[PDB]
């Protein structure tokens, strides 16, 4: 007992400081969500105006002794510009996709140490998970054919998939601008392990493993790449010749991109030959064709936008 | 541009004080994480210093004159339930599920306004895709059978599963206390739906199909009650006669739950029975039968503790 009393009253003169200082906190966290109240109804606001003047801008456009209403047109641009980074600050409301899955809870991340720690995170994530679908592809295709092991390399990509849209719909909510088409391919393609995953064993099936595996490693082999390729673009944006880094650092990548690009549009071809044949008599054929051709025409198309823009600026 | 210069300048008087405002909240949301970092440290230290003369208490309770022992052993009870209490309020660490998924943000809902919000969340989104459930699960026993359907209706389980993960992984980061079972549980649901949806027809399929298909829909109807046990709770516990309505509550449930019980080992005896049969030479089943018992023991061990406490307090 000696020293079970001695103790207390040492450690309750530390406690009871310890208290104060939470309730000091606890007044400093209202009245910062009454901060984010107002700072957040107030720019929302304004940004609302200004859009119907901008409107009536686009209505007055016509009206044009012109050279005011072009630098009215960038003053509107730059006050637009100034409230989209504010915006990036102050919690912002859930998507879609985060409402179903994930709840409402704030997930915006204030710092800008934050915004960025989470973009490597989420990099970190796309390389460490990717090697582990070299290995367990690279086993499905030479060393053990299986359709135990296929279905557990197929469910491993159904999640990773999915897993990946949940990393991404935060960062659009988190302020990043990731172009419209790449969350929309994390869904389709998940889509297309989905019917895979229900082939029945057959002829059918032995037919379209190698040409489907194959082109499984070697997406995956160039994601190895785009690693390499972003993780050089991050660091140095964190800080001309970086341009010409960017420039030069798309072109060693894009051959690789647009030769994935063909083969996935020879996977689908093999499908929808594959499917007329008549000893298929399988309904997933066609309905697993689609998406591959799907893929292509999405992917050859985005590809040559962010390149045309690249090229333009 | 004779409006368009007037919309300018009081427009440019409103931002200004838009724009001051914005300068003080940053200054108060950096000065909040510098408080939210100390008071963060200064608890885990002294919880650390505590539970070494916890553990200290707990060599020197042999040393046994001792109604202080018991009394500081209570005190030593009120400051762990203390700083338990406070930490609920500061941001945590994620877990391990939720550093996977969703990565590393904080999700933790300071005022005790949300930390109640979510949790009628978390139960309207469990009514809301349960009810979708029922009709496609009756739809599959009654009106329409086919593979394709099937898989449509336990594809929508493993993501209703999956789901349900992450929004209870917050929870217990949140601040609550579910059970540990109750998060495993839902993992072994969720494998147990895995192995189904490879399952090729034969005659194996359309011997499990109307055992499984029922107890799919009996189980999701219970959840219907579930609810009405919970939401009244819930609200009665915002607010001696509650713990009334807490008993009576789950005495009218626990028959259901029980019914439940022993029909999920049933279909694990059938599975195990029809295994046996020479006819099956499928790999799924034996595999499929072993969730099965596995939620059984589960199920039926874990409802008797959370009674036995009920009846002990």
């Amino acid at each position: 007992l000696g020293d079970c009393l001695r103790n207390w009253e040492d450690l309750q003169q530390d406690f009871q400081g310890i208290q104060e200082t939470h309730r000091l906190y606890r007044l400093k966290l209202e009245e910062l969500t009454k901060l984010q109240a107002n700072c957040t109804n107030s720019i929302t606001r304004q940004k609302k105006r200004l859009q119907e003047l901008a409107l009536v801008l686009k209505k007055c456009r016509p009206s044009l002794s012109m050279e005011a209403a072009q630098e009215l047109e960038n003053q509107m641009k730059e006050r637009q510009g100034l409230f989209f980074d504010m915006e990036a600050y102050l919690p912002k409301k859930n998507g879609l996709y985060l409402s179903l899955v994930l709840g409402n809870v704030n997930v915006t991340l204030l710092s800008k140490q934050a915004k960025f720690a989470y973009k490597d995170e989420y990099e970190k994530f796309k390389l460490y998970l990717t090697i582990i679908l070299i290995v367990i592809s690279f086993t499905c295709r030479f060393l053990l054919n299986s359709r135990v092991t296929d279905a557990a390399f197929n469910f491993l990509l159904v999640w990773y998939y999915c897993t990946l849209t949940i990393r991404e719909s935060i960062l659009i909510n988190n302020g990043s601008r990731i172009k419209g088409w790449w969350v929309f391919h994390h869904y389709v393609s998940t889509f297309l392990s989905g019917v895979m995953l229900t082939w029945p064993d057959g002829l059918m099936y032995q037919k379209f493993r190698n040409q489907f595996l194959s082109f499984s490693m070697y997406q995956s082999f160039v994601q190895f790449l785009q690693y390499y390729y972003q993780s050089g673009c991050l660091y140095r944006l964190r800080a001309e010749g970086f341009q010409s880094w960017m420039w030069r650092g798309l072109t060693f990548l894009l051959p690789f991109l647009f030769f994935g690009h063909f083969w996935q549009l020879f996977n689908a071809l093999t499908l929808f030959n594959l499917a007329r044949d008549p000893e298929c008599k399988e309904w997933q054929v066609l309905m697993c064709g689609f998406p591959f051709l799907l893929l292509f025409l999405g992917n050859f198309f985005t590809t040559l936008r962010v390149v045309h823009q690249k090229f333009h600026s």
